[PDB]
This record gives structure tokens, sequence and C-alpha cells, in this order.
């Protein structure tokens, strides 16, 4: 009933620690900000473009 792979699958927002931590369909997005240097951390989302999370995917 709705195995678990290996992606743990980690709160969306929230920053990745790779080992599959986030989602596979979902990916580590990591912006910046302008205005002097200041970029704040990266924040795991969801993805539907040709490049995700290296780890496999799970349904």
């Amino acid at each position: 009933g709705t195995p678990v792979g290996n992606n743990k699958c980690w709160a969306i927002g929230t920053t990745c620690s790779d080992d599959c931590d986030c989602c596979p369909e979902h990916h580590c997005h990591c912006p910046a900000g302008k205005w002097l240097p200041g970029l704040f951390r990266c924040t795991c989302q969801v993805t539907e473009s040709d490049k995700v999370n290296k780890c496999p995917p799970a349904e």
C-alpha cells in the first residue's frame, strides 16, 4: 500500500541534505538575492523540467 523507495522526501520549502533527502519529482532550488551579497539557503520545490533530483523516482 504505497511503498516508500529511497527518497525520504523532506519538507517542501526547506533545505535539502542530499542522500535522497528530497523527493525525486522535486529539486533543490538555490536562488540568490540582489542588492549586495546575502543570498539565503536553498529550498526544496517541485520540478517538471528534465533536470530533477539525482535520485531515482518513486511510485
